[PDB]
């Protein structure tokens, strides 16, 4: 049988339209068409497969059936294992998916959408079973595997495998498939981490250390010296010096560090305003930091807005906004704009500018904090970062808990000490505020023990005491119930809730590190991604850059490249050499394998009993 | 025979030493300092710093005993956690500090007092030391506080804290508090908790490893102690002037004896593994299973024959 010749676009409609009835892809081919039929020979049509895969990928499968809509009934398919797999794909059939794979030219890209798809599908699978062995489909451990063997074989083919804009998936890279998928297991590997690291050190050499990469930073000049090292490939001379310096600075290392080196100037300057330079309003004028600062913040903001909306040419506004606001991040880095935005406008006013310093000091901590989510991408502190973001679940268990006892403590507390204060401000303080300083080793006996209450001028008057002449009497009818009570809380919090939560967060390590190792490597892989196209100039000079982008766009990759047809072909047949050497391995291991030759011998030795005994049989005869 | 520049190399490399020269540095810095009059006190001072980092060196010292050493390397381990848990503490700690700073003491121009009340005291918030007497003011004193600036420059009295929205501080506080005092230590603990158990099965080789070099330095130390150690010294020098249980070398025959000895149990250590290689379950069940396919065909051509008959 010739899948070649077996396998045209009639016939592949005419598989698709034969579905179980049972399934998944029956019921999302079902509402694709009446979906269809509402917008407005055979069951489904070539437009329901493409919605379908639009719904599951959304911008690989485009032109697979409509490029010619439809294409000749009688034409044979151009890429008929690309089709078949994903055919058997849509419908979990996972051992004929397989068989398609093994036979398929591009083998990563097809296991990457695989895995995609069945993580696509798992949540829409009604059935426990089907959902169950979709969630299981070891698709993406296919791709490590077979990326694993190209790695050994070549490690240089392997990252043009990587990078290498792919026929059958409509252009699309291997690593931006993996990323569609979120095989954060794909991105873990060796080889695709050997990757990310030789773009993050750009020209330099990856073993380059980094207190010389830091020191060179600080002074310039050093560049030209041999400090650090560089990886191979009147006039020339200057070419030859602006060429050094630009491969030193255009380094996605060097940026991140600069990036880095000018935040923290950017923290050293808003303390020295808010704290040394906070002026009177407008009528005094706010200081010329002030204007720097406000400058500042412009710059990083159009950063954060090219970043965010001007990396893509092709991506709907709504989606690109939505996309922006899901990241908690992003949500800070909102939150801190506005807050500097209101700030300066209550700032400029006189009857408000109390208040807009406040807000300016709270946005100071947010941007603090931001520094956090700039540190993200270190190799030593990333995973930590991931590790708390982890903790914080543990951390509202205990809040919880702590919570109820501390409401139930304060509250009765204050009931027995205090009956007869109506200040409320000063209720919740006794309630809540002190009875959570209880845990932090503040624990005011002087207002809890009758013993310990000091000779002070008390009022039990009402009105004197909401007044404040005079501080209100504490109550001492029965105290020893106070001082039991304040005992048992102290144990409980002090004791059970802060060693429970202690023992919660080793717990939490120990689960979830070798996880947030993996989830670092994906991320990183995105931020080496985002430093790709980020200017070399850090803020505040990045309006320079903006400037000079904004007047090259207006007079007008490493990763992600398109190699000749010779080269394209040559990688394809080597992947499937690769592809072939690893299932013959799989093969071999199989065969060799201790069940598999007890089987073997068992089978044999039944067969050779009946036929001996056949044989002693004859010679008895004899 | 050894390079000179490559001794002092060696010798820098390691960490214990870069200590040791700090600590007679700093001896012959405070010497000096001391034998003058207008330098006495930062002499004193330089002294007082080197017991400390004699104190300090006490540990390498004790590191070659059998219980303490593995310790000191765990703790040598431990370090990288505890920078983590630094970096963490110092980014929040900013942070909380420099906005409780602004919210309460906008017009205090004493750098000095910037820094105090930005940094050293929420340092101090996580050791017990919350002093709500100057961030909440139904606790604030009823003290005598100036609100110029020039009286506040000249310390003639205390600034007095700003109590606009004192609400926002305390929250900020509880935050802080619940943050520092809650997550980041309880997360230290976790990451130490760990590293022990990661970490406690090299430390114990590495321990041995260095113990080695330690007996190996201590075969050629001298017997005396110090400050007794100069007449050792003084000894060995004259001895110079005038003139190992570990390598050792053997006689010939000796030497000769224990090289086929070795060869000897070196072919023993061959033939065992190889032993227990044919032994083993697989190889028992691959010899099986070909010895049971070549008597499959055999006994097949000979039922072949017998049927022939
Ligand atoms: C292992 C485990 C640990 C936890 C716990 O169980 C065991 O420990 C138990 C110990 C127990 C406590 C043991 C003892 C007591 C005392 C008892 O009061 C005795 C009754 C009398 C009658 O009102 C109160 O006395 C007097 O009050 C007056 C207040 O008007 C004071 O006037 C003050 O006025 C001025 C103050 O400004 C100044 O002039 C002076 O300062 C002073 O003159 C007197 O000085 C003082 O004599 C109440 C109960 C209490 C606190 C126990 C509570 C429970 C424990 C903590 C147990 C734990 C489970
Ligand atoms: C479970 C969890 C724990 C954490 C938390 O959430 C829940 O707890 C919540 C509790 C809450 C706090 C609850 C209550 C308050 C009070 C409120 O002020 C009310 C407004 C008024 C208006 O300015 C301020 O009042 C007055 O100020 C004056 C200062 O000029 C005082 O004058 C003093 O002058 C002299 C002082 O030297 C002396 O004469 C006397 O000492 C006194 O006369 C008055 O006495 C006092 O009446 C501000 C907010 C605050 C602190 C809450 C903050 C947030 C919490 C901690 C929550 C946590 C998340
Ligand atoms: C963590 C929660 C947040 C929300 C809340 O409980 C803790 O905060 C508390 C702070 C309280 C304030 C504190 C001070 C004053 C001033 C006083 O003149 C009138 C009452 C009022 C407004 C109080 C009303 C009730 C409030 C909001 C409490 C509220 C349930
Ligand atoms: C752990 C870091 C070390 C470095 C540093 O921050 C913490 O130490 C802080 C101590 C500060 C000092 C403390 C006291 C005074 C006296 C005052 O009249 C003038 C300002 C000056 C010199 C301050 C300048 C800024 C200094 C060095 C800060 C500096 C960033
Ligand atoms: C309390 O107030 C009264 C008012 O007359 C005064 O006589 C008395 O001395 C005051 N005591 C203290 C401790 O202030
Ligand atoms: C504060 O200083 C003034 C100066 O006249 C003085 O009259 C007053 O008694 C002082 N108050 C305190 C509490 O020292």
């Amino acid at each position: 049988v010739n899948i070649k010749q077996f396998l045209t676009y009639g016939r592949l409609q005419e598989l698709y339209c034969s579905v179980s009835e049972k399934n998944l892809l029956h019921t999302l081919l079902l509402k694709k068409n009446q979906e269809r039929q509402a917008q407005l020979k055979f069951r489904f049509t070539f437009h329901e497969v493409s919605k379908v895969l639009k719904d599951f990928l959304d911008d690989t499968c485009k032109g697979f059936y409509q490029k010619l809509n439809l294409p000749d009934m009688d034409r044979r398919c151009e890429h008929p294992w690309r089709d078949l797999f994903l055919w058997a794909i849509l419908q979990n059939r996972q051992e004929m998916a397989n068989y398609f794979w093994a036979m398929g030219p591009e083998a990563v890209a097809a296991a990457l959408v695989g895995c995609k798809i069945m993580k696509e599908m798992a949540h829409l699978a009604t059935e426990a079973e089907s959902a169950r062995s979709m969630k299981n489909a070891k698709y993406e451990q296919f791709a490590m595997d077979l990326f694993s063997e190209c790695y050994s074989n070549s490690e240089d083919r392997a990252y043009s495998l990587l990078v290498r804009k792919t026929c059958c998936w409509s252009k699309a890279t291997v690593l931006n498939i993996a990323t569609l998928a979120e095989a954060k297991c794909f991105f873990a590997h060796d080889g695709v981490q050997a990757l990310l690291t030789k773009v993050w050190w750009g020209a330099m050499r990856t073993d380059t250390s980094i207190s010389r990469l830091v020191l060179t930073f600080f002074i310039p000049p050093l560049v030209w010296t041999s400090l650090i090292k560089f990886n191979p490939e009147s006039a020339t001379f200057i070419r030859v010096v602006l060429r050094r310096w630009n491969r030193f600075w255009s380094a996605p290392v060097t940026v991140f560090m600069g990036n880095v080196i000018m935040y923290f100037a950017f923290l050293i300057l808003f303390s020295y305003v808010l704290l040394l330079d906070f002026r009177p309003p407008p009528p005094y004028g706010p200081s010329a930091a002030e204007i720097i600062l406000y400058f500042w913040v412009f710059t990083l903001v159009l950063e954060e807005i090219r970043q965010s909306f001007f990396t893509d040419e092709d991506m709907s506004i709504l989606k690109k906004m939505k996309l922006y606001v899901e990241d908690n991040w992003n949500k800070c880095d909102m939150v801190a704009i506005s807050l500097f935005v209101v700030g300066l406008s209550c700032r400029m006013a006189m009857s408000t500018y109390e208040a807009g310093r406040t807000v300016l000091a709270l946005d100071f901590m947010v941007f603090t904090l931001r520094l956090i989510h700039i540190f993200a991408i270190h190799k030593q502190l990333g995973p930590k970062i991931i590790i708390v973001e982890r903790m914080i679940k543990d951390v509202f268990f205990f809040l919880f808990f702590l919570s109820v006892w501390l409401i139930a403590y304060g509250v009765t507390t204050q009931a027995l000490l205090h009956p007869n204060d109506p200040r409320i401000d000063w209720v919740f303080r006794r309630a809540l505020y002190r009875p959570y300083l209880h845990i932090f080793g503040q624990i005011p006996l002087e207002e809890i023990d009758a013993a310990k209450m000091p000779d002070d001028n008390c009022t039990t008057d009402v009105q004197e005491i909401i007044l404040g002449t005079l501080p209100p009497c504490p109550n001492i009818y029965a105290n020893w119930l106070v001082i039991l009570l304040l005992v048992i809380y102290l144990l409980v919090t002090n004791v059970l809730l802060l060693n429970l939560l202690i023992a919660m967060f080793s717990y939490t390590f120990q689960v979830v590190q070798e996880n947030a190792d993996i989830f670092w490597k994906f991320q990183r892989y995105n931020l080496i991604v985002e430093y790709h196209s980020r200017p070399a100039l850090a803020p505040p000079f990045i309006i320079i850059s903006h400037i000079t982008q904004a007047l090259l766009s207006f007079i007008k990759d490493l990763l992600e490249r398109e190699l000749p047809s010779g080269l394209d072909q040559k990688l394809m047949t080597w992947e499937t050499v690769q592809k072939e050497n690893y299932l013959a391995k799989l093969e071999h291991e199989h065969r060799e394998s201790s069940g598999e030759r007890l089987r073997y011998t068992s089978s044999k030795v039944q067969t050779l009993l009946r036929m001996v005994g056949g044989f002693k049989d004859q010679e008895k005869r004899m």
